[PDB]
């Protein structure tokens, strides 16, 4: 026994009105039986097309980042904006943003509460590198940054809240990530929720896999004990994405 | 016998759909006899509403940032996917960036070099802090950041090549610049491109002053011989921008 499963497709810095139209067809048409959530994170400016595109009935539509207020920011999309704009679901804190744009534990809990604050279901990402990972380091990194977020958050708020365990050790360095691995780190988030905030919270948390996933890979993952789903980039560009969701029965 | 001028409304991180749509009603209402381009810079999320709607032949809609390769950089848009959609124009190296989000020189220049080579028309601020002005320091700071974009660009690249004056003191707090320091400011960047790029590219490259212009201090900064209009927050959320285009001839 699990909570709904989320199947979230992160398109990243990736486009075209054309193709992703065409990918928008193909997710529309697929038959979808079980209870689960889709959720289509594209950049700020395909969002528009996206939302008059999408009409599937389980899908919703997510941004990639946010600042929490408007104001002298250029460049910047703020919370508010997205609201009045009909957008309700944010990916925050993903790796590629902490690497990049100096998103510290602290950046990300703001960013969370912020949006939790207005609304927004949130998506926040967290994992630690092979660096962290390699110097036996993996615990206090991991439960450092859901420790960050959580003590912005009340116990109430969690509801609002999905995570996303990203492994970056594994990401582009050449290592492989197994299914063991990846609950592994889930089994432990978990206690720490369980522990730290509520058993009842934790067995109603959704924990993404947010790794390599695939169409062959998907099910042996979801498999696992404490894997609610994916967060997927490379195959969310792609129809594979089509048997990622069908995974999540 | 001064190039065409620009009046550039640099909307930053604000707005909702409704006002927004308002402005635009206002500016497409306005009647403009002088040779003027004006320039719309919104939100990522709001390009597509901007440009649907605005409808005057003096207007040209902008993006407020970018990075210049599609891939996997999550919360960000590149030069490709905004080329894809209809954006021609683009506002970099702004100071909110430069401070906030880190883009040194260097990172200015890339981005800069790349829009241009893109095709894209592209408005680069330069500026100093109120720090480096009480220092007197105002001269390296700015020909330096000049410098770091003439480095990446050849000749002809500068076509397309719009410089943005503004001193940072004067964002967005009221204490504009007086006719005097914008002039010697512009000035002393042009004689800059003269020498080491070309008078002929000197003579038609425009520059542009930011930094609490309004629709009062407007006209005694045009007067100005090395201004050739403005870029401007604050004001451009407001009818106000209306009267700081007609300042400018
Ligand atoms: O006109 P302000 O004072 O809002 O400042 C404007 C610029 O920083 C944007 O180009």
């Amino acid at each position: 026994s699990k909570p709904q499963p989320i199947a979230a497709a992160n398109w990243k810095c990736n486009g075209s009105q054309q193709s992703l139209s065409e990918l928008i067809d193909l997710f529309n048409s697929t038959s979808i039986n079980h209870d689960v959530q889709c959720v289509v994170a594209s950049t700020f400016v395909h969002l528009a097309m996206t939302k008059e595109r999408l009409s599937h009935p389980k899908f919703v539509i997510a941004a990639q980042n946010a600042i929490a207020k408007s104001g002298a920011f250029t460049g910047e999309v703020s919370l508010p904006i997205l609201k009045d704009f009909g957008v309700n679901w944010i990916v925050l804190g993903h790796s590629e943003r902490r690497a990049y744009y100096g998103e510290t534990n602290e950046i990300v809990a703001d960013k969370v509460a912020a949006a939790v604050a207005s609304g927004f279901m949130v998506i926040a990402c967290i994992g630690e590198t092979l660096q962290e990972r390699e110097s036996g380091r993996t615990a206090v990194v991991v439960l450092t940054q859901i420790a960050a977020i959580a003590k912005k958050l009340k116990k109430a708020d969690w509801a609002k809240v999905v995570i996303a365990y990203e492994p970056v050790w594994a990401i582009g360095t050449g290592k492989v990530a197994t299914p063991q691995q990846a609950q592994e780190a889930h089994a432990l988030i978990r206690s720490w929720v369980s522990s730290k905030i509520g058993a009842d919270v934790a067995g109603e948390l959704r924990i993404l896999y947010g790794g390599s996933v695939n169409g062959k890979n998907a099910r042996t993952l979801y498999q696992q004990r404490d894997v609610n789903g994916f967060l997927v980039g490379g195959a969310s560009l792609k129809p594979e994405f089509v048997d990622i969701i069908k995974a999540t029965q």
